[PDB]
């Protein structure tokens, strides 16, 4: 599993239980192609309270469900605009994209 990034990351945290009701949602937009799912889970669990991350099939869009608003905001502040494994990322609130 590759981790090549230009940002300092927190350690991996445990995911919230899969059935946890969703509190915050993020769009992840990949330029030029999406990243593998295991990489995405490793990266996005690091902010805590990650319920799930998945890709929209065959598209450059992923979706991050968090059990905590502050955690998702941390993921935005840390990852938006950064490069991961050769891919540029946009991370934004799903309900109000920038």
């Amino acid at each position: 599993m590759q981790i090549q990034t230009d940002v300092v990351l927190p350690s991996c945290k445990k995911k919230a239980p899969a059935e946890t009701p969703v509190k915050e949602r993020l769009f992840i937009v990949f330029n030029p192609h999406p990243l593998p799912l295991d990489v995405l889970e490793d990266i996005f669990c690091r902010f805590g309270n990650l319920i799930e991350v998945y890709l929209v099939s065959g598209k450059n869009v992923g979706y991050a469900k968090y059990a905590d608003r502050i955690s998702a905001n941390d993921a935005i502040a840390t990852l938006h605009g950064k490069i991961l494994n050769g891919v540029r990322l946009k991370v934004m609130l799903a309900d109000s994209p920038r």
